[PDB]
């Protein structure tokens, strides 16, 4: 037993990451078969990040001005192209650790692994989830842009981050690798902000059996509620709504820890209503919310 | 910025984890040149799980009776030895991916990554620390043991810990890698109870340092305090007692934001005598003790 915030083996996506240069712009790039992916912003100098036109800056450019370095390796380009958001450089090395991947786009609510990377070096992992306002609470130093989210499906790497900037507030946006941004931000050195939060409810839930699971129960009562009086509650403390799908997404919890979804949202109306009296759940004063009912399996059951 | 729970780069580690078999009893080794290194409990069957006597085990053995798998590629086992509770099986093969490694011991109130694995599998990567009482309070379940605990220093991988076994209060035992168990356990599937622990003071210095270099500040107080009268409030708190090596330690801190360690002292007097009174630091409702002044200044400065 135990639950940690678990990120997935970051070997795979660690044999992908290179350092891209563009005048004196630098930052990580993601290699994959014979393409490097990275954020197109490395084709702004200081002059050009706070209001670029992204399209000149890149007919004003040929396949010379991108340096590519694998390790000690300098990949040369022999290609450029630009897709949203994302620079495309076709390099004329195929990357030999390729694994089998795919980009998808998650779901506020879902959680992913980073792998921070500095100078096209891996320097840690961690998990977060895609907030509801579409940021992540992710941490970042200067030169983390070009760092990628994943997921692990078996042997399959499915990207569904790069990492672009920090906003004000500290939380940090970024694309998916189709270069589409998660969320209203652009990638343009302008202050911007994020719009309003929720907790992510079904999340919650999700970490309330994973602590049932683990032996912490003190939480639990005899009381159940309605679907709909819950979301009466849980809308007055900023928790999404909870639906049919969220239910029965939480059913294989359920039936491991025999606690119906149902009464467990009436432990959480009571927890919010009264707070935790100065008791912890799976070592947290507060409610969790960045693991999925998926994590929570894949932890606590295999 | 931002704020994580942030494990090592996982991927030198999972170039060296393989399964181990002996009779029916499985687990997981790690295999670096030519030599496998696993929890000696492996040659144990379930009669012998509870009071074995590992020379005669082990005496009773010969290679052919241990069934190395690294992917899908079967090791030869050529020699088999014990070193204390780490059984050590020289195979024909030297692992092409071994690192750069070595063995280190680690200090109740470091910290490391923890690669889990199952059948030789790499599942996840997590960070936690040594606690006081020489367990961790990992995240594991039945198939996990072998899995190995590791810091890196630049290209080097110091593994630190190998795991052996779940207490009954779910907390974690094991091993350095030279077979030496981390505080009083032995390697019997016996009822063993972890000592007292205490909170890693120093830890919960650095991460008060680290969330005023992320812009939580509202804890601090314009008070400082002794080192004595500090540690008399804080052993009341079960905190361990803070020594001058400690101040040393957090200097770097102290000086990129200009708190004095005896000033985030009277801070940290103030929470412990006072509460949160609702409020959290990076995220959490508690002090949290799982992060070094290294990690810290790694994650904060780079
Ligand atoms: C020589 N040199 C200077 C460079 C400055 C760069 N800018 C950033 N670097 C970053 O690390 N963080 C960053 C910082 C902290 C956490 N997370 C990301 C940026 O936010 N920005 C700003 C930023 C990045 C975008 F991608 C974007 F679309 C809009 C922005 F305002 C970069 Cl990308 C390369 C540099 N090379
Ligand atoms: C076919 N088959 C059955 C096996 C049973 C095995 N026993 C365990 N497995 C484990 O996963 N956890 C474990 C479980 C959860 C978290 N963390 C570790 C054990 O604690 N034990 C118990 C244990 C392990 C030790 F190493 C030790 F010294 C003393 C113990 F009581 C193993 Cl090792 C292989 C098996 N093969």
């Amino acid at each position: 037993s135990g639950f940690r915030k678990m990120a997935f083996p970051s070997g795979k996506v660690e044999g992908c990451m290179v350092q891209v240069t563009c005048g004196t712009t630098t930052l990580n790039g993601l290699w994959l078969d014979d393409v490097v992916y990275c954020p197109r912003h490395v084709i702004c100098t200081s002059e050009d990040m706070l209001n670029p036109n992204y399209e000149d800056l890149l007919i004003r450019k040929s396949n010379h001005n991108f340096l590519v370095q694998a390790g000690n390796v300098q990949l040369r380009v022999i290609g450029h192209s630009m897709q949203n958001c994302v620079l495309k450089l076709k390099v004329d090395t195929a990357n030999p650790k390729t694994p089998k991947y795919k980009f998808v786009r998650i779901q506020p609510g879902q959680t992913f692994s980073v792998l921070a990377c500095y100078n096209g070096s891996p320097s840690g992992v961690y998990q977060c989830a895609m907030r509801h306002n579409f940021t992540i609470k992710g941490s970042f130093l200067n030169g983390s842009c070009g760092s990628v989210g994943f997921n692990i499906d078996y042997d399959c790497v499915s990207f569904c981050y790069m990492h672009h900037m920090e906003l004000p507030t500290g939380v940090h946006a970024g694309t998916d690798l189709e270069g589409n941004f998660y969320g209203p931000f652009v990638d343009r050195q302008t202050a911007q902000a994020a719009g309003t939060d929720t907790t992510i409810t079904v999340n919650v839930l999700a970490w309330l059996y994973a602590a049932v699971i683990n032996g912490d129960r003190w939480f639990l009562n005899r009381f159940t509620t309605t679907l709909n009086d819950f979301n009466l509650v849980a809308m007055k403390y900023n928790y999404e709504p909870l639906t049919q799908d969220h239910v029965d997404i939480l059913g294989p919890l359920s039936a491991q820890t025999g606690i119906a979804v149902l009464d467990m949202c009436a432990s959480l109306k009571e927890l919010l209503q009264n707070g935790m009296n100065g008791r912890t759940i799976l070592g947290s004063a507060l409610l969790e919310d960045e693991f999925t009912p998926f994590d929570v399996v894949r932890q606590c059951s295999g």
